[PDB]
């Protein structure tokens, strides 16, 4: 359920992502966190903000003394929320520098809550500092979460669309569609408890929607190729959720998406959606940024 989730976007990019999601559905909770007051003030749908009194060194310096106040803000207002999802543009100063410590610190302080992370990787065309922030952000998150085993990760890739705004809109749609798989229907449905289980599964999650039209293997292949989520190279996941307008061949979906150890299947009247959770974190895709850094450094 949407009310049991609280988002903690940190920095400009993350805020835009959560602001966009809330514009599609406001049933979620959110505390927007930022060093920039202008950014907070320019949010359209922010009921709760916390201002901290591109440069991650500076973001970090201002926020350090406040990590515990920040965590307390979240827990004061949204202590009834069992799922806390931090959201950051990994190339951003505050997003890259502040999110890992706060997430690492919150996980230790609230061992019974589930934590997740939505991170956006920068386009290949971005410059060195941007990639360096994203890499450092990833590494700090890995180091604090047992290489991604202690949290769920939604890793987005700005290379996959022309405008950031398209990544944002699409993620909001996919995530909200994911949460709507419980919408009553005859007959089979993906239970709310199963949606919960998919939400609380650790490591990497990927959400796919595919065309009701063409061959199901072809449609899912298009969906993966065009996916706004960072590419993954493994072939297994942990729990898979499937909600489709018609009867489908579940073995063919697993064939393209990954082989789960457990599946929850259901139907809905609107879309065809696969949620794959527990995927090994996309180290290979992230590590490509190192090749970008090398090449841009060569230029200098």
């Amino acid at each position: 359920m949407k009310n049991k989730i609280v988002f903690a976007p940190i920095g400009q990019g993350g805020g835009n992502i959560v602001d966009t999601l809330l514009g599609i559905c406001g049933d979620y909770n959110a505390l927007f966190i930022n060093t920039s007051k202008k950014d907070l003030d320019s949010l359209k749908h922010a009921k709760h903000t916390y201002h901290i009194p591109k440069e991650r060194k500076k973001a970090v310096g201002y926020a350090q003394t406040y990590y515990k106040q920040i965590i307390a803000q979240i827990m004061e207002k949204f202590s009834s929320c069992d799922i806390v999802i931090f959201v950051a543009t990994m190339a951003g100063g505050a997003g890259s520098g502040i999110t890992p410590p706060i997430l690492g610190l919150a996980k230790q302080m609230y061992p019974n809550k589930h934590f997740g992370f939505v991170g956006v990787l920068p386009k290949a065309t971005e410059d060195i500092d941007e990639h360096m922030n994203a890499i450092a952000c990833w590494n700090d998150i890995m180091r604090s979460t047992n290489e991604g085993k202690d949290i769920s990760i939604y890793l987005l890739d700005n290379n996959k669309r022309e405008k950031e705004s398209d990544i944002n809109k699409e993620f909001a749609t996919l995530f909200n569609d994911f949460m709507n798989m419980s919408e009553s229907h005859a007959e089979g449905v993906v239970d709310e408890d199963e949606i919960s289980k998919l939400l609380t599964m650790k490591k990497s999650n990927v959400i796919l929607e595919f065309d009701d039209k063409e061959d199901i293997q072809v449609a899912l292949a298009k969906s993966l190729k065009e996916s706004i989520f960072a590419e993954y190279t493994t072939n297994t996941c942990e729990f898979m959720g499937i909600s489709t307008t018609r009867v489908v061949d579940v073995e063919a979906i697993k064939s393209i998406v990954g082989y789960p150890r457990r599946t929850f299947k259901g139907y809905n009247s609107k879309k065809n959606i696969v949620v794959a959770t527990g995927i090994e974190p996309q180290k290979t895709t992230v590590q490509m940024m190192n090749e970008i850094i090398e090449d841009k450094m060569k230029q200098r």
